[PDB]
């Protein structure tokens, strides 16, 4: 086989699309293998820039096509390099930018722990014709974390495995196993803005909706509950415009549903309080002392739903 | 004719545009036919990478252009492969990404059952010069369904048919029939988020609008109805920003129209109740006992409109 | 001159941009002319696929450049074909997708009748060197109309005319007239969603704003009118997010302006009713019986503005 | 030097981006110069289509690169033409589409008067090697103005000037002056939709906020003022979604600020009216007769801010 | 080594993406080095336009690839120039447009001071084979500042440094140091629109929420506080649509949180005032005189949070 050493430099990770489960990765890829010796002009190694590699390819130089498995479409290739040492080894350097797909479980959204995966594999050559010797990912771009949306934690996990394709045994007797490189970069979301601007106003609004049982008349309680329901709808429409459009509920979504249920239960209990009188001579006083049990029940509901 | 075996690998299906009735499909396409034998260098088969296939094409190698019938514009072709076995058979491998168009009936939106169709056909060669032998679509990318917007159900349906073009008989005597491959991938929408965040708050809001007949004064009922109508407008504007912009009504749209009609009928009945008095000495009491018939009538309306 | 027969196939029409007055058309274009006879390899006609037409062009084969006059920018050309019959005639087949511009009067928006125009003309050759013999547009893609945003009505109108350019007489003595093909495809908008979700809630909201004169106190009428004005602003912001951003008013826009004027006139008449008393001893009763003339006046205003 | 006559045809002007201060222009550019005579095949002039001009360029034909100075990025070049007359003169025709940048003062937004500028200049050749003889811009596409967002007024102003670059004197002794063509196309915005849907509802809402001093109780005036402030916030959010995102205030922005100040001053004066009583025995009657001076003061403020 | 003088012209800076921490820069880049003398045709220097530089590159002319380090993806290269003087020196001129990445601290958003950085470096050649002699950035495009979103202050700071790569010592003994050019362009945001349309209505709304303690009844104070909370939610949703989507709080965000806390504290103090009575015979008068201490406490909170 042919041994290839891979070095991957990460410049930035951005553009996390939540519905598409994709994200953009910009950086360099370095590939280095060894072939038959050639006589470069002079003792110095010969460097081939962009748009001159194809001349060497047409002349007969061997170079493999290293695609990304999880990239969506084609990467945006910048400058590309091919440096030909006279002892025999060839170094390929290129710059890429593309949308890379992964699973990215977005449940528990403000406190996510999702890793970014770059999968690399030769497009054509199997384990018997092309092996990956080692990969050292240099994700050295680590900076201050308070201005970063994604907190890159730890170091990039690198692994080399063999991938066997079951359909390729129809045309190939024993050589259908491909060498693959997988890169794991674990990241944590910056939770400060969401916690300070979405979770806390939800708590204040839900306590405001708790505050309806301190009124003295049934009519005032009813119109107060309707205005509170309008407030919750307005805040739901406010948070829908900012939060990602993932196809399932997050903590903020369940908190909004909980506030909806709190207002509906408040309406039901105040109506049942008003009409518990036998002939209209009783007062709605015994059951309306749930002002110190409605928030405790809501806190129990929250403690159940968080855990 | 020339026999071509097609293998299609599906990597991901995403980007379902509802107004345009299109969707994105990313994956590989494998084509395999047989020609005259050639002497490859050595006993091993010769592999042609990207941007070297055109040299073989200009030299005289025959390769057909397999377009997608329902793709919109041009697919985003990634790496492409041409592997030339010495016994005679040629394997073409390429990666595509493009927007594929279909019918995609979006009535009954949260509980959709819509299939994704990939239609393939040679661009130039008819049934007498190019036949498709068989297709085996490997849509093996099946994962956990609770984090997927689209639930890919079952297995991909594959069929090979002959398509006859009526206009081509003006220039061709008897050979105007083209071979086509059609692929069906049935999917079901993930209904949990819509059911938990849109259907249930609609029910709570509609029950809140039912709650106006439990008030005691005509004026309070009127201002309560106006605040409720504002709530329904706010929630309609909330759901318009999230739901797709399809050109017809879904279940949520008819539920919003039903809430509009409920509030308008409530206004009409409370006004007619207030002025049913002959000289202002009667009380609005007989007709205002529709507090237990307005929701039953609405439930009958819902049972009629759902079925 | 040289005679060219054109066949245009329409696959889909979509992406109607209202502010830009453009729309996307995807389909095929077929051109067929006749030249000097050539000896194709064998008795069968020779077919030239994509990226091999340029070799024949450089070798000396004549082929004209048929641009679209009203396309914006460049069309997205898919696969292209050139089939060379041995008797002499050449058939050019290509697939296009681009944004085509037209007038598209969007007044009376829900009940529009706007035609989609494709204009075709040789880029270089005039009437004396290139004539269009006939065009038969095959817009055969006609389906069920209840799931289509645009109802394609009738058949495509085809016409061939000569276009004379006045500036080209400065360099050319008598040959400055170009042959042009114009295609008309008339379409009608699907009006069901707009009529059921925008026109009807406007009528319900305007009748609700009519309902303020049935109150009994001046203060209640004032706060009711202010809440109704907030409702109209909310619904205006709701319909602005969905309706197209054309630079002039549609029926919904004039209906919103009419509701604005209704609420303002209601405020003015209730204030003038309250202060028509000489010393505060009169009652606001004679002029407040406009509860059955304010909607009739609004209906007259609507009947005037619709016609 | 070499004389070049330029003819520019404007097809459409659209896509005015206000924050970026750019706009899209689609049309043709014609360039015509004269060189040494050549023997075309036959007496007829030889026409070079697209993708064959580069063959003539490589063979030795001289053609200059005419860039647009104010275009952003690269124009989207459609079909290009090169027609070679046998007497010696060469005509270059090409189609362009790109984003052109200008100043475009967007103060006084509904009644704007902004011109669209296309600047043209050779990329390489100075005044001593390439001169522009004359330009005649054919902006003949003039149509009915009631369906056009931008009213193209008058005729295109054309001027040819010499541009001297001060840095190029470091490498060039006396030849650093470049010939430039500047085109002015003055346009007026269509003000009907903004005036009918934004200015008039602002006036109605501001008169509604004027209407609070006709109430009889301090509490009713306070809650009415708070509901009016909510109405103004809602309308501000309504107009923010539609109006352009220019970095400074327009007439609508100052009108919204004026309404904000009107409601705040109303709150301050009603509170100061309620507590001007010495011991609560006086009535808030002398200062509350500003119902006919608050709108006059606002009209004076408007007359000052408009002029 | 080889000395290269760089001249960079800035045409416009726009498109500041806050979440991506990128921005667009359009302009020219001039590179000038010296090589072996060549015999140009005639005494005049020979100019190579676009799409003819590759012919000289294939023939053997040396030209380096100067990439931008911080550009995202590939720049949109317009026309490119190569002018070959006969004494030996070569001038390379090209036009670029791309998204350049930087840190761009967006804390204290309306009064930002952020610099735009362009980093330039040869793609292949180190300090021993390619040195940058000097750079003179001509950012001469300075205009009136009242219509500019970004106020370009001062002059562009230029610096040339050597960058040493630690990984390249594995293949290179002593030559792993690269020459880099860094350009600083400091800019100040235009703060007038934000200060006049966001900060001032926040102050008016917060003073309106201060105004609740001047009411006379506990119920009126409660419903007034709920309407005020709805107003704050509406204004929060209004400012979320316009302000950038940076992942942390700005001054407007903390002001909105402060208004939320003010309304919640007002609700808590009025409820505690109502129920401080021993048997309902006391009046809520001693603690309700915080009408002149609630705004002073808020002003102290603002003075603490601003500093
Ligand atoms: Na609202
Ligand atoms: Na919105
Ligand atoms: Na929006
Ligand atoms: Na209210």
């Amino acid at each position: 086989p042919v041994d290839v050493s891979v070095s991957i430099f990460i410049n930035k990770i951005y553009g996390v699309n939540t519905l598409e489960q994709t994200y953009k990765v910009d950086g360099y890829i370095v590939a280095q293998w060894t072939g038959k010796p050639r006589k470069t002009p002079g003792d110095k190694p010969l460097i081939v820039e962009n748009t001159q590699i194809e001349r060497w390819i047409n002349n007969g130089l061997w170079v493999p096509a290293l695609e990304f498995i999880n990239v969506v479409g084609s990467p945006d290739t910048g400058n590309k390099r091919l440096m030909l040492f006279p002892d025999g080894r060839v170094i390929y350097n290129a710059r890429f930018l593309g949308s890379f797909s992964n699973d990215m479980d977005f449940r528990l959204f403000p406190f996510d722990r999702q890793q970014f995966v770059l999968e690399l594999e030769p497009f054509s050559y199997n384990n018997q014709q092309l092996r990956f010797s080692d990969i050292q990912v240099y994700t050295e771009n680590i900076d201050n974390e308070e201005i970063d949306e994604w907190w890159i934690r730890g170091k990039a996990s690198t692994h080399i495995s063999d991938i066997r394709y079951d359909h390729l045994s129809s045309v190939q007797p024993n050589q259908n196993e491909f060498s693959r490189i997988t890169v794991r970069i674990d990241a944590v979301r910056n939770p400060s803005y969401y916690l300070w601007s979405f979770i806390l106003p939800l708590g204040l609004i839900i306590a405001a909706s708790w505050s309806v049982f301190w009124l003295e008349s049934f009519s005032e309680r009813l119109q107060t509950s309707f205005t509170l329901m309008l407030t919750v709808v307005a805040y739901a429409f406010y948070t829908s415009n900012i939060l990602p459009r993932l196809p399932y509920t997050t903590v903020i979504d369940q908190m909004i549903i909980a506030g909806y249920g709190s207002i509906f239960a408040a309406i039901l209990l105040i109506i049942f309080a008003h009409h518990r009188q036998a002939n209209g001579v009783e007062d709605d006083l015994l059951i309306q002392r749930c002002r110190l049990a409605f928030p405790l029940g809501f806190l129990a509901i929250g403690c159940v739903l968080v855990i």
